[PDB]
């Protein structure tokens, strides 16, 4: 059995005794139920990891032994920003979770014509904060230290407007060429991926304006959260630590 | 956009009056509510595509008449074996789902040492059904003409001693080799992934010992699903048609 690791955020050092924030300590002792000299791994969001162990339960409250702390970085040296047409429902949160698997340096949800969904300022809050969380949820899954950046929504027009990566991708079968043809390489790539309907003639123009290029992933239709899985796993494994 | 794509097994001609299957006419009738005059385009499993137009529904019997037929190809070159451990529920479906819209040629469902899965014949006899639709659905939405083969489950043991692809690969996290260390290209290749649990020493020293040879997919830990996706992706993009 594999260590549990827990997100904690901010600065400690060994032989402290930290109490673990209310959805750390939440998640420890109340999801994981965990007890007294059973053992974590903390990473803080800055490529550090503690070694702890348990020490007090008092409640949802959750007291923890730093043993050592160690410089650990799996961020993958190609810096991926992934701007995803918005679903509803179960796939965005598929994608959020496996993004952050494959290394996406940065993630921006993308509102474009064939988008369907409702956009509701409450509603949109919401989603960010489910979101963000299934983010944090699978860096301490992956072993990442190191959370991505999750962007507001933003439009299209936008996006392509402010994108300023080294690479620029879209996923878009016309004129469209594989990996092979591009130089996929660090610095970083902006990569585009719509919705399930695709993208007007009209958003074609204004991505291609801006420099966005036309990338295929093989000759069969892949769904909206698959493309996105695949196509970070091909680039990562062209240009990154694949 | 696109007309509808439904999977009807069996031979059958242009001019043809036909009633779907009963699983074809379930959906076609009742769960899609399709009306008489609308389009099909059935694909029996051979790379043939057949338009035709539903001419009678009755609840789930549903008849069409073949207008034209269509030698249409979306198999990769490269055939995948995938033997998956078998994971709970969910992540099952997913790897059926998203291997078959990945273009695998052939699926093995695979025990070892850490799956946690009562071994019932029953539940077994079963699950292999909903795998099978799961997949079928897959190539309907993706526009493979061609099923996937579906194998029956077998131990790690067994599948190592009985692989003969030329080329033969086991996933795991402690690896360093990836995918340009090896000719990844055709007839087919052969790729073991473990469960959420992983391989234990012992069964990475079975498979090493029969010619599997070590993957890995990065330095972050990849959900067994993901994983699944991530290997097919980057496999398909070395030596396959991405
Ligand atoms: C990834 S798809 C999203 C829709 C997906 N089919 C679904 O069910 O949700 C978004 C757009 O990406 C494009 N796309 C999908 N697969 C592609 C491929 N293999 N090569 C090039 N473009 C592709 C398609 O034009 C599609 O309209
Ligand atoms: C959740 S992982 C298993 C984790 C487990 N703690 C272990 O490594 O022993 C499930 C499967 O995904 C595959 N996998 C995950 N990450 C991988 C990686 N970075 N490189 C190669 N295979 C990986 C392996 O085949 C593994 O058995």
């Amino acid at each position: 059995v594999r260590t549990i690791r827990i997100y904690q955020p901010g600065e400690y050092q060994p032989g402290q005794l930290l109490e673990l924030s209310p959805e750390a300590g939440q998640h420890v002792g109340v999801v994981l139920r965990m007890e007294q000299g059973e053992q974590l791994t903390l990473f803080n969001g800055d490529n550090k990891e503690f070694t702890a162990s348990i020490e007090r339960v008092k409640k949802k409250q959750v007291f923890v032994r730093i043993a050592s702390v160690l410089e650990v970085n799996r961020e993958s040296p190609l810096k991926i920003h992934l701007a995803q047409a918005i679903s509803k429902g179960e796939r965005m949160e598929m994608v959020m979770q496996k993004s952050a698997e494959l290394g996406v340096a940065c993630i921006t949800p993308l509102i474009t014509e064939r988008c369907q969904v409702k956009i509701d300022k409450e509603k949109m809050a919401k989603k960010m904060h489910q979101w963000l969380n299934i983010i944090i949820g699978a860096c301490e899954q992956c072993g990442r230290n190191q959370i991505p950046e999750l962007r507001q929504p933003v439009y299209l027009d936008q996006f392509v407007r402010e994108a300023k990566e080294h690479l620029k991708l879209i996923l878009h079968p016309a004129f469209s060429k594989t990996w092979r043809d591009y130089p996929v390489q660090p610095p970083d790539v902006a990569l585009i991926i719509g919705p399930e309907g695709g993208f007007s003639d009209e958003e074609i123009r204004l991505t291609s304006g801006h420099g966005f290029l036309p990338l295929s992933l093989g000759p069969r239709v892949l769904r909206t959260e698959t493309a996105a899985i695949t196509a970070l796993s091909v680039l990562q494994a062209a240009g990154g630590d694949l």
